[PDB]
Order: C-alpha cells, then structure tokens, then sequence
C-alpha cells in the first residue's frame, strides 16, 4: 500500500 501511495504521490 505504502509503496504504491508514494509512487502515485511522486507522479502527481
């Protein structure tokens, strides 16, 4: 969950 949350945060 956290890895994905961060991946997305960065992209946006």
């Amino acid at each position: 969950a956290a890895a994905l949350a961060a991946a997305l945060a960065q992209a946006l």
